[PDB]
This record gives C-alpha cells, sequence and structure tokens, in this order.
C-alpha cells in the first residue's frame, strides 16, 4: 500500500537521523571502550553478571536493519552501555569514568534528538 510505503519512508529518514545520533555519541567515546562487545573469551564470567549486555557495534547492526522504531529504543540501548559499565566496573576505574563522561556529553546530543524526533515527526 501507499501507506506502508510511506511508514518506511518515515522509518528509514528516522535511521539516518540516528546514524547521526550514534555517530556524534560514539565521538565521545574516544578510547573506544564502548566500540565492541565485551570478550566472553576475556572476561569469562560477565553474563553472570551482566543480563543484557551492549555496545556501539551491536547498536549499529541494528540500525542499519532498520531496528529501531523510535528515539526511546536507541535510548534504551545507549543507556544499556553506560549502565551495564559502571555496574560491573568499580568507580575508580577507566571503565566506570569514561561511561560517566559518555553519559554526560551525550545527554546534550540526545536532548537534541528529541526535538529533532518530534519536530520533523
Amino acid at each position: 500500500s501507499m501507506e506502508q510505503v510511506a511508514m518506511e519512508l518515515r522509518l528509514t529518514e528516522l535511521t539516518r537521523l540516528l546514524r547521526s545520533v550514534l555517530d556524534q555519541l560514539q565521538d565521545k567515546d574516544p578510547a573506544r571502550i564502548f566500540a565492541q562487545p565485551v570478550s566472553l573469551k576475556e572476561v569469562p564470567d560477565y553474563l553472570d553478571h551482566i543480563k543484557h549486555p551492549m555496545d556501539f557495534a551491536t547498536m549499529r547492526k541494528r540500525l542499519e536493519a532498520q531496528g529501531y522504531k523510535n528515539l526511546h529504543e536507541f535510548e534504551e540501548d545507549f543507556d544499556l552501555i553506560i549502565d551495564n559499565c559502571m555496574k560491573y566496573n568499580a568507580r575508580d576505574t577507566v571503565f566506570y569514568r569514561a561511561a560517566v563522561r559518555l553519559r554526560d556529553q551525550g545527554g546534550v546530543v540526545l536532548r537534541q534528538a528529541r526535538r529533532e524526533v518530534d519536530s520533523i515527526g
């Protein structure tokens, strides 16, 4: 139908805007701490601690399959990256600290993304 096509165009355009959001957030992680899944070869107990692992590569795979229907879904996954790290790692670690800085800096980007998503519809 024409309506299904219109809906698909909307999804494609959200995907475009989320790709730009993802790039901007990933620039706030210049150490690449959050770039890839925590390795289960290197951290074999990880899934005993963290039940829903997340990382920027995994988000990118979902994004390119147009698997984010709305900004909330996307933000859920970004918050998992941060929140998983802040639980597994202690306060005094470069990992925890990187997550804090990513959260703080990403907030600004996400605040305007929400306005753009609402504004453009």
